[PDB]
């Protein structure tokens, strides 16, 4: 639509692609709580591996049992003495050989297994977590796909330039289905959809601050969201969509005609348009978007606190702009909204080892 | 209601049980971060408590920062050396007896310890970080009510086959409302609803194709939800509730009578249907549901690439109802959708420890 | 607005503050996965490391996959027996000696290093698990605002009697960016807001029962919301509005004037207020609020269960409150509500050691 109607009050907030889906296909994930141990080097790692395996079943009891609940709905005589001493520090120093042993390698398979648990939980939170659906972590999604991700999405519909959409979508749902106490297993039953994108049909969003031109009583009429393909340009009645920032996962597409007046505006024209005034005395003459401020600088005071200085609008413009390069510090009558800043911090961690005697 | 009326273009989406519900029910956990140690074998033990101990206030401190900011508002000389030599290994030893003791006890103290740690922020993950209400996780939920999950949904009103419909509803959260960072404790406090389900009401959800019928303008006139209580048939204003898959948590049921003609159709009756033509010419003529697809076949080609065929329909059936059994791949004009597909993986790790000498 | 229209029927569901807001304000986090380990004391500690640094490219890699895709769019004799036994057990058992301390330095770094791997997971857990916009959590912004919570609400705009209802907004959120598999070092890009509280605007929610007083028919006619600055109150578009519990965070203030019937109502007048009966015949007599129920207890036979008796109002009353400490167990004709009742319980590990020999 481009934005010469942005001089008759309409300001395109947001335009997005359009999509069908269905949420057809479907899969699981089948996680292996107890990982697989090395042969008989066992005795040692026994120790861990119980405490493991307990805070294991302390952990997932509860949501087996909801799953449950659901689903049913003298140098001769001295000599001797070298004899024995030596034999003996000999197998005194090999117990403790192997007994060095024991705990050198107790001491990796704890921290392999602890590692587990955490990787674990971080993965499959959600699922672990609560037994209706919820969403699937980036992580357990690439695995399902077996790290070939190219794979999957086309089998889903998207491109690449549609994982963050439809990740945020939220419609790439799991849930836990099945709980081996026994065996510590764990059956997650994955849903994808079936994203069918329409094609160079755009969805747009339109909003309308009140300008004066006509009279500070002006305020344009046109609806919305309106989408279009080609000349036609309908209402569109987003109700029946998930929307994305860039995409939207609509299941129909109901629309509506508009008048002809309307589509004349919106396409082009600006005249067509039909201003009025619903408005109210408290309705704010300034908008935000996208961490701006659109505002009618004729209809109220723009001053800019930073460079100082009030942003006027002469005519033909109808509505300034007043954004992170323009101004640094916005004043609107009443509000002070600051459009730029910063913050820059650092996570990390220093270990500390104690030495012993 | 049944589907004769799916004859006259009205879908049906959905059924829904109703109940009125309250947060007025209320509950406190009470975590203790620091395990309850053995008396006496500590020395050992200190070590991995100390670091643990450390990183659980990195952790709460912020937390529990807010929490107070949202609420203030020579055969005989020879011999000597046996003498010695032999009573110093055995010192020695000894020294390296118990030596081997320490380095055993803490290594299990810690895994222990780190265990907890992880199963801590798994269970009571979202109130440990953020100081608003948060989901239960049904650990948390599990714990709360004692392990004896029958009596506290008992006290909630609801039975089994709403656990997971309450879940979902998300009207059973928590928040932290205590932190004592020198005795290590962690107070959130729970607050359950209180559902009681009305009975023999249920919401019914409708959708609507453009069927033809009058002519392929044709598109029924009925509310998007209605409840009903025997011959009772009015629309439900949904605006008063949290809409669950299989429940319906509302505050309150207002509702609005209907035309008679409408509730004529809606009651099996299928002439006193009022058809129009709102609809504009970008209107898609299939709508989605749970998986399948439901579409006016008459309206539009339905070829189906994987069992080939055009999925047909004529007079008396008014939309096709394409489901994955009848075909795999639908194809409405444009926009081709799978309609069956899988996918299975596992999730499970491989020790791999390390030898010594 | 007060309460002398609560016995006109028009019931105050909650009262709100208003602010304007625009997500201008950006920071980033910057975290290092390796902790900062000690000098030279890595020949012990390289053990756990490497399993540690492994999880770790297990866990982020995808993550890091998907930040890509996105972006892209004899007595003399045997005295020598003494001679080298004597020196032998000494040189063996100072391989014992650091041969323990080894043990006990890895022991420990083990320990370190996996408690910082959940404490990592727990603070940036929805950055890790997501390449989309997610909310931060709090442990975040502190570390952000540099343990300086003070600060950084004030450059954000809010006071401390905002913070809960600031993070409730969701408006504060974050996202990675870059993950250096080599270095092992996340890039996690936070987005804040810049909320500008507008002035003793409040926002009052308005809800109805069916009085009789006209008739067992009446039900005042008023908006849902308005807002009012001094003696103008017109209704309010929340549709603008991220809705809080305490604040409004609104992109804009849209409003509409009312009759001057309206206003003569919800300002003091009662008289002014236009009933009508638009109700169906299942709407409900009364609704739920904050844990406890406003009904027309004339309407329906108020009963409590608990403390026994006939909850009644009076001419003039027009409805009732019915709180916990007025009933325990109200009764509304058809169901019964539990307005009160608790739980409490305890959460916590008791650590049970392993002897050895
Ligand atoms: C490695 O070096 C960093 C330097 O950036 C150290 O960070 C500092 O460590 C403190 C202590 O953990 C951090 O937390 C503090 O917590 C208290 C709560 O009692 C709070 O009042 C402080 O405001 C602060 O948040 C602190 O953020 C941080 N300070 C600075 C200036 O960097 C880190 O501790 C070192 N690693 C280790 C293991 O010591
Ligand atoms: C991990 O702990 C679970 C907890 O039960 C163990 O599962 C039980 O195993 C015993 C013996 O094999 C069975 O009699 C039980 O029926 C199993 N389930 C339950 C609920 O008791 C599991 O064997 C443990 N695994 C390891 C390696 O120790
Ligand atoms: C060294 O040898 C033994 C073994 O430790 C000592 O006798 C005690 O034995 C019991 C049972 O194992 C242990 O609980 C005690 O700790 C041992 N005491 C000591 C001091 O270790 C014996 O006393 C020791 N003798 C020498 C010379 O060190
Ligand atoms: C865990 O760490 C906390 C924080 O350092 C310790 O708390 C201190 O405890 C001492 C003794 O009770 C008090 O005098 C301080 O006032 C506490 N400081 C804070 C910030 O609470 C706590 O004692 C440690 N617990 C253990 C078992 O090591
Ligand atoms: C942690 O693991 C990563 C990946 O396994 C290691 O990254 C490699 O680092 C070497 C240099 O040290 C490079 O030559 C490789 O190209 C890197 N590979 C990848 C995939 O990034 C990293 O070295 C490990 N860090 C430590 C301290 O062990
Ligand atoms: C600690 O005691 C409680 C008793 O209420 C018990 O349920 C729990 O299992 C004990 N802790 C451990 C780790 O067993």
């Amino acid at each position: 639509d481009g934005r010469p109607l942005a001089a008759a009050g309409i300001v395109v907030t947001g335009d997005k692609a359009v999509n069908i889906y269905t949420s057809s296909q479907t899969g699981s994930i089948i996680i292996k709580l107890l990982p697989n141990m090395p042969k008989d080097k066992e005795a040692c790692a026994k120790a861990p591996l119980e405490a493991y395996n307990r805070t294991l079943t302390t952990l997932l009891t509860p949501l087996g049992d909801s799953i449950r609940r659901i689903q049913e709905s003298g140098l001769s005589q001295l000599a001797v003495a070298v004899g024995k001493m030596q034999q003996f520090v000999n197998d005194q120093f090999n117990k403790t050989a192997q007994e060095l042993d024991c705990i050198k390698i107790t001491q990796q398979v704890g921290v392999e297994l602890n590692l587990y648990l955490t990787e674990l939980t971080t993965v499959f939170g959600p699922q672990i977590t609560s037994p209706a659906l919820t969403q699937l972590t980036i992580q357990a999604l690439y695995n399902l796909a077996g790290g070939n991700m190219d794979y999957l999405l086309t089998k889903l519909g998207v491109g690449n330039n549609q994982l963050s959409s439809l990740i945020s979508s939220g419609l790439i749902t799991g849930n836990p289905i099945l709980y081996d106490s026994q065996t510590q297993l764990l059956g997650i039953q994955v849903t994808l959809p079936s994203v069918g994108n329409l094609n160079n049909m755009r969805a747009t969003y339109l909003e309308t601050l009140s300008v004066s031109t006509t009279k500070g009583f002006a305020s344009a009429l046109v609806p919305k969201v309106v989408t279009q393909v080609g000349s036609v340009i309908e209402e569109l009645d987003t109700s029946y969509c998930i929307e994305t920032d860039l995409d939207l996962y609509c299941t129909r597409i109901v629309t509506f005609p508009m008048s002809p007046g309307i589509y004349s505006c919106l396409s082009g024209n600006t005249s067509a348009c039909m201003y009025s005034k619903t408005e109210g005395a408290l309705t704010t003459p300034y908008m935000t978007l996208k961490g701006s401020v659109i505002a009618n600088c004729k209809m109220t005071t723009c001053r800019c606190a930073d460079p100082p200085g009030i942003i006027s609008q002469n005519y033909g413009e109808a509505v300034s702009l007043i954004d992170r390069q323009s101004c640094n510090i916005l004043s609107l009558d009443g509000i002070t909204l600051r459009l730029s800043g910063e913050f820059d911090a650092t996570y990390q961690k220093n270990i500390s080892i104690q030495d012993s005697q």
